[PDB]
RNA sequence: AGAUC
């Protein structure tokens, strides 16, 4: 557990705190109050807007500069503590700007494998190792450890069973015979839609959660009755339910780079241990309501090296300026997930600004932005969106999607580099069509 | 699938 000793330079502390143990509502305030007392320049790193909003609740009234729109408080101007999301921190490290020389970095959910979180751990741990700063990483599953069954406030009954992943008409009576409340993690929105329809058909009350619907739908879990929450991994962090069962497919979709050539949303494939621990961690939280059960349908992923986020983290970190041209390393327990030589992705000055602008203003995925920038293409030149090979054609409703270009021509979306994330769902395609049209 | 400005 935490002690003020850990606030000295050259100390990186990983607080292994199991789900429900108090990372956000107990330990984080404790750390922040001591940093405020001792006037340490501190940044708090939340993985998501949601967790940031949860953080402000727990830090209510303390002098914290919230560098996120997810929170709106009056700032005194004397605030020495900043709060932002992992991706915001990493993006700002990429700008030609003045990053404060924070003495203390506090990262909550330090297992997050978003490429910007991985890159932030690399930068932060390198700065600690150089003697410049102190850092505290909090998670239930410290990087480098593979325990899918961490401790809990109340004992959890874990049972491996065949978990249905499609609509069913028989053979799974235990799903619907249950009279409690179930949180069911599914690999995708479309997959949860089919299961939710099947459960609704059988007379259950279902709330569905995803990135696209979380805002409006999650509050319903607080105020309406419900039998099932069917959720994507949106609910792995910063989401809590009054449930007594989790059903876990133990699968996910994850971006994968095929042959160095393109990015697909591979799967469904096994989740990591960290993600299984988070999913299981939705229950077993209430010592007054024992009896919770975790029903899971397969193993966890033994190697995450196929995940594109590892290489994308190195693309960010190779281009984050440290000191007179040094390059930060990935956080050591995770450094073996990428086999690329040191500095392989460092871009020269001009191509680097393009990569940065492609990601921030352009909102392209890291891997894609890097392909464009490293080809010498300028930010506003969108011709590559239309001149790929035929197998790069983006479909809409099984018909080649089309775009009115800045030159008043209707062209089929066929990007020179295919990254499935630009058209994996409706909002993504819409954002990329605007990009291909020259609108941002 | 997720993520930020
Ligand atoms: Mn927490």
């Amino acid at each position: 557990c935490f002690e003020p000793s850990m606030l000295k330079k050259k100390q990186l502390t990983v607080l292994d705190l199991h789900p429900g143990a108090g990372k956000t509502r107990r330990v984080l305030p404790e750390i922040v109050r001591e940093a405020i007392k001792t006037r340490l320049r501190t940044v708090i790193l939340a993985p998501t807007r949601v967790v940031a909003a949860e953080m402000e609740e727990a830090l209510r009234g303390l002098p914290v500069r919230y560098m996120t729109t997810a929170v709106n408080v009056t700032h005194s101007g004397t605030e020495i503590v900043d709060l932002m999301c992992h991706a915001t921190f990493t993006s700002r490290l990429l700008q030609p700007i003045r990053v404060p020389n924070y003495n203390l970095y506090i990262m909550d959910e330090a297992h997050f494998t978003d490429p910007s979180s991985i890159a932030a751990r690399g930068y932060i741990s390198t700065r600690v190792e150089m003697g410049e700063a102190a850092a505290i990483f909090m998670t239930a599953t410290p990087p480098g450890t593979r325990d899918a069954f961490p401790d809990s406030n109340s004992p959890i009954m874990d049972t491996e069973v065949e978990v249905p992943e499609r609509a069913w008409s028989s053979g799974f009576d235990w799903v619907t015979d249950h009279s409690g409340k179930t949180v069911w993690f599914v690999p995708s929105v479309r997959n949860g839609n089919e299961i939710a329809a099947c459960l609704t058909k059988a007379g259950k009350r279902v709330i569905q959660l995803s990135r696209k619907t979380f805002e409006t739908e999650f509050q319903k879990t607080k105020h309406q009755e419900w039998d099932f929450v069917v959720t994507t991994d949106i609910s792995e962090m910063g989401a809590n339910f009054k449930a007594d069962r989790v059903i876990d497919s133990r699968r996910c979709l994850k971006p994968v780079i095929l042959d160095g050539e393109r990015v697909i949303l591979a799967g469904p494939m096994p989740v990591t241990h960290a993600s299984a621990a988070q999913r299981r961690g939705r229950i077993g939280r209430n010592p007054n309501k024992p009896g919770d059960e975790y029903l899971y349908g397969g193993g966890c992923a033994e190697t995450d090296e196929d995940h594109a986020h590892w290489l994308e983290a190195r693309m960010l970190l190779d281009n984050i300026y440290l000191q007179d041209g040094l390059i930060a390393s990935l956080y050591r327990p995770e450094a073996d997930k990428v086999a690329a030589i040191e500095g392989e992705f460092k871009l020269r000055t001009e191509q680097r600004k393009t990569f940065v602008e492609l990601m921030k203003r352009g909102d392209l995925p890291v891997w894609l932005a890097y392909q464009v920038a490293s080809a010498g293409i300028t930010y506003t030149d969108r011709r590559w969106c239309f001149d790929g090979t035929t197998n790069n054609t983006i479909m809409e409703d099984s018909v080649p999607a089309e775009v009115w270009t800045r030159h008043g021509e209707k062209r089929v979306l066929k990007p020179r580099w295919m990254d499935a994330r630009v058209c994996s769902d409706h909002a993504a395609l819409k954002s990329f069509k605007e990009f291909a049209a020259g609108k941002r």
